[PDB]
């Protein structure tokens, strides 16, 4: 029983020593969805993925301006035409299509100086915030750098000021590797927030996600595919959340030395109570040292 | 209404707003872990009692990028009868619960190894409630938590601007639901959760354990004028409530802008990617609507 901290989260966690618990997005019904922004391959009727708006967005793109009007970009990414295929089934090259696609929609938003941050994420399972079963992802442009980012800037910075090192750059000497690819390496966070949380960090110190290329998007695809697969099994196909962390669009040169984006997967294994809510502090019932082992063992025979 | 981000000094961060419509014996009754004390003292005809937590998040026996698990994890058995709920208990018995907290904060304080104490309550497994027997808990910590530190930032940066404590400015910076003798309840302007409710002392106090017997009954009542409305209007949803107080060693300097309060959150929805990735929340109901439906509710 101890408290572990990390520059990235910039907060302490308590470790105290597990399993789970057609459609308007299908090809053809593509006329029931909100205005289309683009698809892949380019406007081809034999599509593999596409990004659409959001009928009832969390932030409106039609309001571009103690309070701030709810302007933002709330977009949806249909990962496939096939209703039976999930992100775990897609071929590594296909995930790459998704990752290169996120890059696309992200590169377009950057043109709007009003976008402070952009959160891209994946919800699989109703309880984990996913209505439809059809494979889909989302994007909510934000006119405000969020708390996890502000915390991360401060954390890694403080660390960098006192060590000159980029915490996520010495990943091999910080966390617990589950798998490793050409330009990426997944890990069990040394100070992970949730049970069986996994981070996939790029190997090159890059301060932003939309800097990756096709070759790397397919390589990161497989590592992400391998991690979701070992998760889906070893943990009895539990629901999970997927979100990408990266420096805001206005990130400063000075912040660049210690700013490095990463990918995080959180399988929904348990909820929270009054302790976590009131403090922001959380409890993890599964050490990362015991996640790394089990993870490097799970098979797919 | 149309989307509208809001931020409060207390949370010190923005929240998204984009919207009546919402829906929904044991070994502890008069075998438990070591007792700290009960009420009345050593009295067998007991109402409440506080015991060690058989399996502590932070072990009191550890007392010594990583820190030792030292900490106190205690439990407050709120009732002798298995079939009772805080909302029901008379404003008196609850006061004894509150006083028990205050009394507990006092003892814990003696330890310098501790920096923050977190008092809270869970009801309904779905909200973390351990067992069905009415109870609450107190978690002692060797570190001040993000919310307190975050709040310390916002309550200050806001004070260094208006020279005032936003919480003493409750009535004016929020949506009043109900007021009692020494406390008031509102719908926080930038509330995090739908139907989230705050009960704030009207006098500028910086720490909960400073509350006295009169205020404890006045509070016991308001905390009883809100919950009965929550259980009704939302139809007995699970819920969590957690008092937010200053650090064990808050500095005199931070004192003018550190005002404690109790947060009640009715469980009406879960979280997802966006939330975990940003730390920002999406709330389906403006405190205005909430403030307008909670006044109407009749008990
Ligand atoms: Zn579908
Ligand atoms: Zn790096
Ligand atoms: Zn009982
Ligand atoms: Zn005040």
């Amino acid at each position: 029983p101890e408290l572990r901290k990390d520059p990235v989260t910039n907060r302490w966690v308590i470790f105290s020593p597990f399993k789970s618990k057609s459609c308007p997005f299908c090809i053809g019904r593509e006329q029931e969805c909100a205005p289309e922004l683009f698809r892949v391959p380019d406007h081809d009727p034999n599509w593999k993925l596409r990004v659409i708006e959001n009928l009832y967005p969390a932030l409106s793109r039609n309001l571009e301006t103690r309070t701030i009007v709810g302007f933002g970009f709330h977009d949806v990414v249909i990962e496939s035409p096939v209703h039976s295929i999930q992100l775990s089934d897609i071929d590594p090259v296909g995930i790459g299509d998704i990752l290169i696609a996120y890059k696309k929609r992200i590169n377009q938003i950057a043109q709007h100086d009003s976008i402070n941050y952009i959160q891209v994420f994946k919800n699989q399972g109703a309880s984990a915030g996913a209505s439809m079963s059809h494979s889909h992802s989302q994007m909510m442009a934000l006119p405000v750098v969020p708390p996890t980012v502000s915390s991360r800037l401060d954390g890694t910075k403080d660390y960098f000021e006192e060590t000159g090192k980029c915490c996520l750059c010495e990943a091999k000497s910080k966390h617990f590797v589950i798998d490793e690819s050409s330009h990426f390496v997944s890990v069990a966070p040394f100070a992970a927030t949730y049970p069986f949380e996994i981070w996939i960090i790029p190997k090159d110190h890059s301060s932003h996600f939309h800097h990756l290329d096709d070759v790397k998007a397919v390589d990161l695809g497989g590592l992400l595919k391998l991690m979701l697969q070992k998760i889906a099994k070893q943990l009895n196909d539990p629901p999970y959340n997927y979100m990408i962390h990266t420096s805001p669009l206005k990130v400063t040169e000075s912040q660049l030395p210690y700013t490095h984006w990463f990918l995080q997967i959180v399988p929904q294994l348990s909820g929270v109570g009054g302790f976590e809510i009131g403090t922001g502090c959380y409890i993890n019932p599964v050490f990362p040292e015991d996640v790394a082992k089990v993870m490097r063992e799970v098979s797919l025979t």
